[PDB]
Parts: C-alpha cells; sequence; structure tokens
C-alpha cells in the first residue's frame, strides 16, 4: 500500500533552528480554520506555524534515541472553537544519517581451533553492531578487518575469523592474541570499533 | 478533506541544486522493487533519487510560471520488471514567496468629485496587481499611499480615494494631480510601483 500520512525530517540537522518537518493540508476553505496538533512531542518539538500548516521542529533529533512521532492533526474553527473534520493520525519520520560506527559486542573474544588444521578452517565468530538504520544504503552494513595477526588468521565480512595458514603448530605458539577492527560500509570507524580476539591452539 | 497525496517545493532557491521535494512510500516489500514516477516534468525536472523513494528537483522553480506538478508514482520489482502497487497519483505543489511587487499597469486614473463635498467623500478607485500567491501570508496584499497631493485627498488600503478636505473649491482649483504609490504588505515595491490620479471637481 501507498502510505501518505507521513512527514520526514532529518535527524542531527546543524543549521539554525528551527527546522522545516512538513505540511498539513485540509480541503476545509473557513479561513477563520487552524491547524492544531496533538501526540508524541506535539506543541514540544514540533510546533504548526502557520496559517498554512507547516510543521517545524524546534529541537535537533537523533534517530537513534526516537526513530519516528505519531501524531493527529484537526482544524478549528476559531471562533466557536468547533472541529472541522475529522481528525486525521500520521507519522513524522526522522530519516537516519550515518553517525555511528560498528562497536564489538565483547571487549575480549575467546575461541580456539586444533593445531594443523587445513588453511580456512572456522575458528570462531566475532559480532559488531552498527546503532544505525539497517534499511538504509549501507549504514549499518559492517566489515570487518584483522588488523594484528592477519599472517595467520583471516576474517570474512561476518566476523567469522578462518585459519590463513595450514601449518599452525601449538609448540610454536599455543595462543595468539589477534586485533581486530569493524567498519560501516561508508567508512565509519572506531573505538569501541576494535576488539582482541584469543585464539587457542588444541593439541 | 485531508489531503495527504502532496509534496511541496520553495520555488526560487538559491542554494545548489539539486533540491529535495519529499519522499515516496509503499510498504511492499522488496528487496528488489524501484520507485519510478511519471507526469509533469518528471524525470527531467522530478528524480527520484535511491533507493527510499526521495524525489528531488533539478532546476528552480517559479510558482507564477507554474504552480503545481501532477505525477504519479510506480513500484517496480527490478528482476521482471513486474509493477507490485497499483500506481498512485500525486501534485508537488512549488510553495509561493513573495517576489513580486504590486505593478500599476494603467498609470493614469481619473476621477472627479463635487466641489466643497464634506471631507471623506469617496472619489475614485485605483487598482495595482502583484503576482503572488494570494492565499499565502500577506504575499498579494496590496496596499497604497499618497506621496503628492496629501493635503487635499486620501487614499485606503484599497486604492479608495477620499477627500481630505471639505473646501475643494471648483473657482480656485477645478483638477488635482495626485501620486499614489502601491507595495505590498511586506513592504516589496519595484519598478512600476506609482500611478498619477487626475482629479476634477465638478458642479
Ligand atoms: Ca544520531
Ligand atoms: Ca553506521
Ligand atoms: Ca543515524
Ligand atoms: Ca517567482
Ligand atoms: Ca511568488
Ligand atoms: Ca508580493
Amino acid at each position: 500500500d501507498w502510505i501518505w500520512n507521513r512527514m520526514h525530517i532529518r535527524e542531527e540537522i546543524d543549521s539554525p533552528l528551527p527546522h522545516h518537518v512538513g505540511k498539513l493540508t485540509s480541503s476545509v476553505g473557513n479561513k477563520n480554520a487552524m491547524y492544531i496538533i496533538e501526540g508524541e512531542s506535539a506543541n514540544t518539538i514540533f510546533k504548526v506555524q502557520g496559517y498554512d500548516g507547516d510543521i517545524y521542529a524546534f529541537e535537533r533529533l537523533d534517530r537513534e534515541k526516537k526513530a519516528e512521532y505519531e501524531l493527529t492533526a484537526h482544524i478549528i474553527d476559531r471562533r466557536n472553537n468547533r472541529s472541522l473534520e475529522p481528525p486525521s493520525k500520521f507519522i513524522i519520520k526522522v530519516s537516519d544519517i550515518n553517525d555511528n560506527a560498528p562497536i564489538f559486542v565483547q571487549k575480549i573474544f575467546n575461541g580456539s581451533v586444533p593445531e594443523m588444521s587445513r588453511l580456512g578452517t572456522s575458528v570462531t565468530k566475532v559480532t559488531a553492531e552498527d546503532a544505525d538504520d539497517p534499511t538504509v544504503a549501507g549504514h549499518a552494513t559492517v566489515t570487518y578487518q584483522i588488523i594484528k595477526g592477519n599472517e595467520y588468521f583471516t576474517v570474512d565480512d561476518s566476523g567469522v575469523i578462518f585459519t590463513a595458514r595450514a601449518d599452525l603448530d601449538r609448540e610454536s605458539q599455543s595462543a595468539y592474541e589477534i586485533i581486530v577492527k569493524a567498519k560501516d560500509a561508508l567508512g565509519l570507524t572506531g573505538e569501541s570499533s576494535t576488539a582482541t580476539v584469543i585464539i587457542r591452539l588444541t593439541d
């Protein structure tokens, strides 16, 4: 279905308040009429600025705090306070910007793998989460790199760590401490965007 | 009735092209669908910019040239070119700015009034035309001032000229030339802003 009862405003707008959100339109043509709103942050963050039905935002918004607001519109005869229309529900949607980097879910991950496993043996999985909107182009798309120990292990872009060599010998080294870094597809990183993986070689 | 199938963009936008108009929303689905538009200046002035159904304008607009544009939106599966919704009609409205001053096309008006008429006697009506939108915030509200001949006549903000004295005497002076200035209520005046009124006393 087509969804038309929506307004959209970008988060984190850094030009001077207030900021234009969108415009209400009722077909009545009583010019004693006024647009009135109620609902989530109606008349605090979002205010009508008239007489045309324009709604403005009076705070900078963070989609990661609240991503949308449910409001209801009216239109009122200011002579007699009569409601001229049925009220109309709508949503003000806060449009995502890429303002978060992926952050690992743990400071230290642990795994193990038998010594002398074939090249490309899966060891363990690391995970970083990006607080941006995962339905927007790439904003919460996470990619991974090993930045210390990449000669010994590789990582795929799901965070899966694999042996990078077929000759890992427990006698030479029984525990690797490797450093992983995460970074969203638009390049945003990072700290808490690194972590450590302790990988023990088993006998 | 509430009219939700609308977008609005201000005319005579001075910042870098291109300029955000609004956003289409289908509750569909893919994951493989694309927003496609047709209609007045679709795909030349107005283009979808992807992938969330945002429309942008690629020219500056003049409401006085064209005030609105009828378009139809589609949502199409990229794979097989199947439509995924019935099309939806919508209008892109161009929001007025105050960029026109009242213009006198007729620059000489003629009126008459009996000599020795009382103060406040109606003489004639002058009219200047303002090309902006009469439904928006004073933009085409015309006001008038007398800038020559104030001692003898007044003008109201509807352009009606009145006697300013009860002793206008046909034997002493049978004809006056006053000059009227028009400007809109927001102060905009320009090159065609004055007219002469030739007033003759009768009896
Ligand atoms: Ca944010
Ligand atoms: Ca991100
Ligand atoms: Ca964000
Ligand atoms: Ca214009
Ligand atoms: Ca205009
Ligand atoms: Ca004007």
